[PDB]
């Protein structure tokens, strides 16, 4: 029912898609009645560290545009001491919501989504970012292609309604409680691909968390990998989910793997 | 994830908004990435009477375009023995969904929505249609303005989900079981406006239906009309909900009423 | 968490099962930790007609105890100008809730439930009651046996939650808008048995109500009765759903029918 | 609709309350129509370690009966190579479900529930059990009194429906990834009491888990303790939530605290 001004241009709000604190995301239309998203952050209560965090993202989000189209596009922004408005691409649905809704995944679409994920994470790695907390919520399906989103410092973004959070955590990040590396995202991505392969994360079955945390770090807990028709798929998952990050496969390695390279 | 061709032009589907049988409505985008709706009817099982019913609507929907913008616009259609595709305006939400979600209504917005409703129903009346079953579901909020929708013969359209039906029935339509007239829509509209005024339909409190049906036809059941700041509002409702259709106010009368004419 | 006194005896409340206005039903335990229900009516606002209605039920409920155990038992009650408390049998679930939850019904259980329904309705008929609004909500599953409940004048009882209403209406009751007879309950019961047979009421498919009301009274709307293994079942339904109440089967007839009498 | 035999005595099932794998809990009635619970474990797939785990619980559950009535009572059991059936007390609701439903808690009821929790945990401690994973789900409200439940080795018990998991984890248990002690339950209990005091767990606000795990172990993350009318309450919480288990208050200490000892 409402509207907003970013850098002179007027946008009419269709619906609130999601929110965190003090952030909200809207699906909007521009003067040409074209579909975009606008992220709104209320700064009225933000401390220095947090201000800096939102500045860093906008900056990286700007820089990364040029180097890959598998990062959500930012078109324009207004930023004051009171508020941020960022005009952005609007996808169809996030990967997490989508995975929960899905009967099953077509091997072609899985492989294709895998390529997009690799490219995105490979990209942030080349620019010195190591996410360390990747999850399905960090990907947006836009025109059949996944793009990285919500990849910044403190990003508790969740869909809204009109009425796992640890299954992806890499082992080295647990033990560490100087020891988080690019390899940690490989774990997390592997967990997502495992999900897309077996309909479940490697420890979705363990519902107590002390017990689940234990299982992730424990090498005498053999993870299961039932045989499937795609042997390459099977080897990628096996290499992604090696607990010793040093023996875990790298992103540049994964991009040379037959699973992604051979038709 | 999908797409469709109507009269040469390609449309990509965002989401299914609603359905009946064998109809479905989609929110789609055109080649210029602009937002529209497409109604799809599957004819594979339609009998003559039903075929005729869908033809009548498309025809009326076409004719009524020229005479009022408070009827949903049809832009183009493809019709075969197998299917109908109609490209149409896409509103924000239907009135029924909206009323259920709403805290309360701003008197200005109520009055404005009332004007739109009158104009729409007045329009169909001038073209020999007498709906006889009007309800909140028959109105679509498009850019702050209500437009008549789903007003055709057999139209069981309902919103879809990702997981009253008699409060509006006019008394003469009950007794009749040669006796349905324009006045019957005045009743129904009054019931909607009563809802928008008092947060409830005149017999929402009576949940048994034999009992509710009885109450609608019974003149010794005084309907309540608590005093409000808007006396004109109070008189319109009182005149709309007179049980004797002959003593009920007409649409051309209602358009001259101070409630709609005086600021 | 609470407790209550009826005629000297103390009852502790387990949970609220359901409510209307100004009535509520509780699942309670007695001093011997045995399971009962207590219906509570708040009289603080009851008019004479309504007072009388609640008195009539308690009276009939008392009288009918002696003549059939397919009417819910009342054990004791306290009644003042302020409140009624009735201590009653507590069943497992009502028939309506149960039907909505059910995969499918075992022919033996259907037939058995049919016998109980007939006996109950036959009973009220012998005592000059003609319900005229029977529905699945009017039956309570208690130890594998249906018992009639909520059969009194103004009884808008509905289950509570921790977070059709016209499919059963007999045709003569519609036309009548001196003409309601025992036969009307036969219709309604038939509709319930039809539901238990075909998974659906005879006009569950017609969702518009003007249209559904029309269909119930219209003799050129042939109701469907797909062949099933139980031909007796098929004939009972056909005889219950005859629109001319005079040509409709009677309860004493139905009790002599092979469906209920032959193993 | 069904029934079961434990040690000769027949029990009729009212409803399934909850389940895990391969366990289920039922609300049942005995031959005297009195209300009990029955826990059913299907052993058809249990490995030695798990068999042993279920044996240990039944044994402890038996022994602890004699020493405190704030542990759920076991009355009788049948145990074979195929199944376990345990007849048990049936409470009203578990603490977790109850806390989620609650407007707010009466200080008297909070204190009383606190006493019960202390007594229960104190009891298991005297018998060499150190739970190490206490949570609201581990307590059952039975006749206004909390009793410890589901306190055994692998107990993933969850309520069923007819349609946090880490907020309680003690810091020493995180760092430990020879170092879990009685003090760890004091943490967890404190977190529950904090919840009952402030409507929220100390880190319910941090929704990312890497971040929440970090916060629990981090001493430069001052936990908040807004002043309340009950200063004793304030000191208990402060003493329970000290991160250095050595400087954390003990159960025998907590039982001498003015909060529990002075009216
Ligand atoms: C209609 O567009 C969307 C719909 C949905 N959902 C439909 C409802 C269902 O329950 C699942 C979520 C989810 C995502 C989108 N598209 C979308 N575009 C851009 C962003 C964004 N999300 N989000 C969503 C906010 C919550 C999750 C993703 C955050 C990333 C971002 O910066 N932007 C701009
Ligand atoms: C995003 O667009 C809409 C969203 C909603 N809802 C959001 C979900 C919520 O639960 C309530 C319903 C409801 C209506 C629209 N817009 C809309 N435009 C055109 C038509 C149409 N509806 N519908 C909807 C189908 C179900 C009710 C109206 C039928 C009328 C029609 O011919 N067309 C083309
Ligand atoms: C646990 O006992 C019950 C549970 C349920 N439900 C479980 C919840 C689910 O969503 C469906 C309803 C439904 C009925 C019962 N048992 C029951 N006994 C006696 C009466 C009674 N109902 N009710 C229920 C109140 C709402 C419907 C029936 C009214 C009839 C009556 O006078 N009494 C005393
Ligand atoms: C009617 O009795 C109950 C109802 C509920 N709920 C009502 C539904 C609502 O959504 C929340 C849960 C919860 C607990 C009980 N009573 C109850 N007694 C004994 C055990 C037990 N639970 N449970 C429940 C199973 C799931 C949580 C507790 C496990 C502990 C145990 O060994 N026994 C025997
Ligand atoms: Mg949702
Ligand atoms: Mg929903
Ligand atoms: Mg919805
Ligand atoms: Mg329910
Ligand atoms: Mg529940
Ligand atoms: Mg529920």
């Amino acid at each position: 029912f409402q509207s907003m001004s970013v850098k002179g241009r007027i946008y009419s709000i269709l619906k609130q898609i999601g929110s965190g604190g003090s952030s909200k995301v809207f699906q909007v239309l521009n003067e040409k009645k074209q579909i975009y998203a606008i992220k709104y952050v209320n700064l009225e209560e933000a401390d220095n560290q947090t201000l800096d965090s939102y500045r860093n993202e906008i900056a990286y989000l700007n820089k990364l545009q040029q180097h890959s189209d598998k990062i959500i596009r930012l078109y324009d922004y207004e930023i004051t001491d009171q508020y941020i408005y960022m005009v952005m691409e609007c996808g169809n649905i996030d990967l997490n919501s989508w995975l929960k809704k899905k009967k099953s995944i077509d091997p072609w679409e899985r492989k294709s989504y895998w390529k997009n994920m690799l490219e995105a994470v490979h990209t942030i790695h080349q620019h010195g970012i190591v996410h360390s907390d990747l999850k399905p919520a960090n990907f947006l399906i836009v025109d059949g292609m996944l793009k990285l989103i919500d990849f910044g410092i403190a990003n508790q973004m969740q869909p809204d309604t009109t009425s796992g959070t640890v299954n992806y955590m890499p082992p080295e990040a647990i033990k560490d409680m100087s020891k988080i590396s690019p390899k940690s995202d490989v774990w997390s991505l592997g967990c997502i691909l495992y999900y897309m392969t077996y309909g479940k994360t490697p420890f979705q079955q363990i519902i107590n968390q002390i017990s689940k945390l234990h299982a992730i770090i424990d090498p005498n807990h053999e993870i299961e990998f039932p045989d499937i028709p795609e042997k390459d798929l099977q080897d990628v998952l096996k290499c992604c989910l090696k607990r010793d990050p040093k023996q875990r496969i790298s992103i540049p390695e994964l991009l040379a793997h037959p699973y992604v390279q051979i038709q």
